């Protein structure tokens, strides 16, 4: 789980550094707003109280970098999945660099849960482009799994 692209995440961070008060890099729900705005987006201090209301009970009222992302990507919808994706498999890229094994990869599929059932997956995964004991090329399944 980590949230939106880590670009986008490099980008947040800094925002959320302009603005710490607890001089560790957490900020107070009344800077929240503030953060959204400099990001680059426009939100409602409405909609921005929706989300406060409910993390305002993490027992000390401020809100922590993790958490301002939950919020922050609430908002943008996550992106395309694609990352989401790609990090899923280097969760075991072993240093192969390139491929992941075609056991635990079915696993990935469960913790994604896109629309594959494991039907799908297995037609798939049957012949994902192997050829040694069981090696995936996560890289094109992350694709492949998007296709036409």
């Amino acid at each position: 789980a980590d949230q939106l692209t880590e670009e986008q995440i490099a980008e947040f961070k800094e925002a959320f550094s302009l603005f710490d008060k607890d001089g560790d890099g957490t900020i107070t729900t009344k800077e929240l707003g503030t953060v959204m705005r400099s990001l680059g987006q426009n939100p409602t201090e409405a909609e921005l109280q929706d989300m406060i209301n409910e993390v305002d009970a993490d027992g000390n009222g401020t809100i922590d970098f993790p958490e301002f992302l939950t919020m922050m990507a609430r908002k943008m919808k996550d992106t395309d999945s694609e990352e989401e994706i790609r990090e899923a498999f280097r969760v075991f890229d072993k240093d192969g660099n390139g491929y992941i094994s075609a056991a635990e990869l079915r696993h990935v599929m469960t913790n994604l849960g896109e629309k594959l059932t494991d039907e799908e997956v297995d037609e798939m995964i049957r012949e994902a482009n192997i050829d040694g004991d069981g090696q995936v090329n996560y890289e094109e399944f992350v694709q492949m799994m998007t296709a036409k």
